[PDB]
């Protein structure tokens, strides 16, 4: 039951490491999961729906990890606070590069993948903005740009820059330098006047 | 000759304002350009090739505008220098939103659109890095991050943030606030310690 479903998900994630969704068949997913094609269709309406679930799981893992941080402050300076938080996204999505890559491409063709991504981006921006506001309220950050607009650009930066590094795009920041690059831009743009 | 070619390009740009490339036919482009379908195929091998040329023209217009700036320094402070340069991209791509939107989507499916975009990104990053280096050499900017890695992230930020604003994505920075948002992040990240 949940075991066949999990096997289909594992197969799909494994197969997306070697080729795109377009080059993967339902027969490929069924075969890999040790089930027939009609049995597959009992668990999922389409290969597209398999990706959506994989992405949903990755996105929620990141979100849950950020919630955990938000509830248990690490005892460090402000630079390290931002780094720790950006690192949740670096590690979570960096641990699922094929799902990241396929899921970002699916945004063009799938309304549900677009809305999933859009919902969580709004959440992570809102949280970023709340932290900047608290930093301004405590007098640690200067009142420069509208917090929510600053939050939006920094989050979009992270999205495009992390994804380019993971995919090895040209151009991209090397994966071993991307965390420090983002953290510097967040800290200088948040604290700087 | 060049007139039929230009008419096909104009038709394609006009039609991309109302619908995507997938929903536009060669018969649509021929009709709009006042030519037959075989005559179309004399000028362009595909509707895809029409987009590639449109994007090529937009990209080169931006590039040429930046070259002009680079050769004639505006007499202002450093904030205004960056703003003027970011503004070339804001205005050029902002004046061709349908071509921008279609061309960015084509990156997934077209190797030539991917390589066009990649070539000019490398150029604009290299130029950004050269300016930061000169700023460091004159002692106006501190030696923080590797210039080229800083240049890469700021350019990727601009790409994703400008495009989200133009497309009205959720989330996005409002188009009337996006220039000031980017300029603040560039200036604080380039000059800040
Ligand atoms: C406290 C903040 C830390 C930094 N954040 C962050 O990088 N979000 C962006 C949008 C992202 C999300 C998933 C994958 C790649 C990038 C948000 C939350
Ligand atoms: C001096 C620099 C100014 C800012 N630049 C810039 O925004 N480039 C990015 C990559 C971009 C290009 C086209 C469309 C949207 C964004 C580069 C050059």
């Amino acid at each position: 039951g949940d075991d066949r479903e999990l096997a289909i998900l594992a197969t799909a994630e494994n197969l997306l490491e070697d080729r795109p969704l377009a080059d993967i068949s339902v027969d490929d997913l069924a075969k890999g999961a040790g089930i027939s094609r009609p049995t597959f269709y009992f668990y999922f309406p389409s290969k597209e729906a398999v990706l959506l679930t994989l992405l949903d799981r990755v996105v929620n893992q990141a979100d849950m990890a950020l919630q955990t941080l938000a509830e248990n402050p690490a005892d460090t300076d402000r630079e390290n606070m931002w780094r720790t938080g950006i690192n949740v996204f670096f590690e979570t999505f960096g641990s699922h590069k094929a799902v990241t890559r396929a899921g970002q491409a699916a945004r063009a063709t799938s309304v549900e993948v677009a809305e999933l991504w859009s919902t969580f981006m709004q959440k992570w921006i809102a949280y970023t903005a709340a932290v900047i506001d608290a930093e301004r309220d405590r007098g640690a950050a200067p009142r420069t740009l509208p917090a929510h607009e600053l939050a939006t650009a920094l989050n979009l930066m992270n999205e495009r820059t992390l994804f380019a590094s993971f995919a090895g795009e040209q151009p991209s920041v090397p994966e071993a330098r991307v965390l420090d690059t983002l953290v510097h831009i967040w800290v200088t743009s948040i604290y700087g006047e």
